[PDB]
């Protein structure tokens, strides 16, 4: 493993997508949402992803030149049409919208219609915490998962992102799956022969199993209630902007020459409009300082607050870089598009 | 375990609360939440808890003359301070606000300060579905939950709820506690010497254990994720509304004489500002019938949509009557303000 700092590793994938089609701004707001994965941790959405999206984008699966069209339907409300651009620019675009409204009138609930992959939503309500507000983000996903006590795959690991500011620097930001672990560790433990906890999949039946190749959906993280979240998502941002929802909802392997049509939601709140912001900055900062000092049960060194693991690596980053797998870099050094497809 | 109409149950309700000092009509809302909460089969915040509200309504500790003021921050904010009044009337009140709001603007976001508890939370946002409108709804609550990875308390098990409307009547209603389980299940197993699942709880150390009588505080459901969850809540219905949070929270057994000065934020969202309603109704009631239509897996003889096991209850109760405790009942036809005190 190597480690490279972020101007360097933002160029090589900005570089990589315009090599493969699209306009220079976006291959560069892709990027940058990239290297905010792999600086926080989250390298499963990081530049790993990058030969994948130049495979798609190569294909066309990505739309290079998209049709926006901000549709403002009422005061504190809008879609953003995307016409299936990369997911990072919709989305970055919708949250930017948001902002400007709630700015105006304390609130905003924009939707993103069909697009491909956002990346790390948490880079998005990030977005309206760094402007000093509340975000609250959500996405659909391929299909991958079984209902609560079912065999069938339905809905997707359909993500949930929230962002708040405190004082100064601070801002506390959670990110979560709505599974109990992501398919990419199932695929992982299918590489080395390596086996798997029990219960973050199913088989063809609908029973756990710890054989990774056995595995045909994954589970809902604590059943019901997971359950109950991705459906949540998959309303508030399939459902509500008309676009494909549940098992409707495109894979990534479907067809790399047809835009994903994904959707996404974007809510954001301004705490001026609702009580000091003064005051709100201060006790989230609070908050943080507290849930830090709690006592640590046995087997944890310290208690840290939501997202706080994340934070540390991020600061880390900004000064000696960030790790990427060698072959990686290869990759983004090499001229290659795509080695391996996903045909 | 009596078993009578939803009418006797209300009513009698309803005149237990007003002997204790409360308005009629505040009652008459207390006592609709309540019945709606059995009905559904969420015994833990119906009947149950007459008996300690009648006695914290009778010390002072719920306002009994409330006066209550609808801050109107924006095209589609709100703030209801409460002043302590009964969280039913209080989160209802609210609610009612957010749904004409959303009617005319598209999106409502409703804040409650300082009440009391307002119940099985699924009611409020069952009102917006009722009106066609997606509801959301979530509130602070009396800190019994250890963070990740910690050993003493800091949030409560702050719920969640969704409901969106099907077609003709059909509503999709789904809520959640961010911990695994309810205290009072920790209470029945240990109210009759029951080992429990090592997921529950943890005993005074932060460590899990299988012994009731060990319980020192609660699990966040899926570890980080409830933890992350009940955060959310936390900073949404609390710390946006400049009230106290997490840990200062008040219990409900603390003081009975004492304002809980409890939080809740309402969402609401009109399908009609995002696209076709109809389509979306009709979208939704696929949703539930293809849930169904779901191969189970083995030791399920079927697989139920988010909160239809719950559905079926409240349709059955409506034509079958609601079962009460004999306890209950014979409290509820009684004199008594209480026969015992909540601390």
């Amino acid at each position: 493993s190597s480690k490279i700092s972020r101007e360097t590793l933002h160029q090589l994938i900005e570089n990589k997508l315009c090599q493969a089609g699209l306009k220079r701004e976006h291959a560069a707001t892709v990027a940058e949402v990239l290297v905010y994965a792999d600086a926080r941790g989250i390298h499963s959405h990081g530049a790993v992803r990058v030969e994948y999206y130049a495979e798609r984008i190569s294909k066309g699966g990505t739309n290079r030149e998209p049709e926006f069209r901000l549709e403002e339907t009422g005061p504190c409300s809008a879609i953003l049409h995307a016409d299936n651009a990369a997911g990072q620019v919709a989305a970055k675009m919708g949250m930017e919208h948001a902002i400007k409204t709630a700015q105006q009138n304390g609130v905003a609930v924009v939707g993103i219609s069909r697009m491909g992959h956002s990346g790390a939503i948490s880079y998005f309500v990030q977005q309206a915490a760094r402007a000093g507000f509340i975000g609250i983000s959500m996405c659909q996903s391929d299909p991958m998962v079984v209902p609560f006590g079912g065999a069938e795959i339905y809905y997707g690991t359909n993500p949930l992102a929230f962002a708040a500011p405190g004082e100064g620097d601070e801002i506390l930001t959670f990110d979560m799956a709505t599974t109990v672990q992501a398919w990419g560790k199932v695929l992982d433990a299918r590489s080395r022969n390596m086996s798997i906890p029990d219960t973050w999949a199913v088989d063809k039946n609908g029973v756990p199993t710890t054989d990774p190749f056995a595995v045909h959906a994954l589970l809902p993280a604590a059943g019901p209630k997971g359950y109950g979240l991705m459906m949540m998502i998959d309303v508030l941002s399939g459902v509500l902007l008309g676009l494909p929802f549940g098992r409707q909802v495109s894979s990534m392997y479907d067809d790399l020459h047809a835009g994903r049509n994904l959707g996404q939601l974007h809510i954001v709140i301004n705490p001026n409009f609702f009580s000091s912001s003064e005051l709100f900055r201060q006790h989230l900062s609070q908050t943080m300082r507290e849930l830090n000092a709690i006592t640590p049960a046995p087997g944890f060194n310290q208690v840290y607050y939501p997202g706080q693991d994340q934070d540390i690596k991020q600061r880390k980053a900004a000064v000696e870089g960030i790790e990427i797998v060698d072959d990686i870099y290869q990759y983004l050094i090499s001229d290659a598009l795509y080695n391996t497809s996903y045909e």
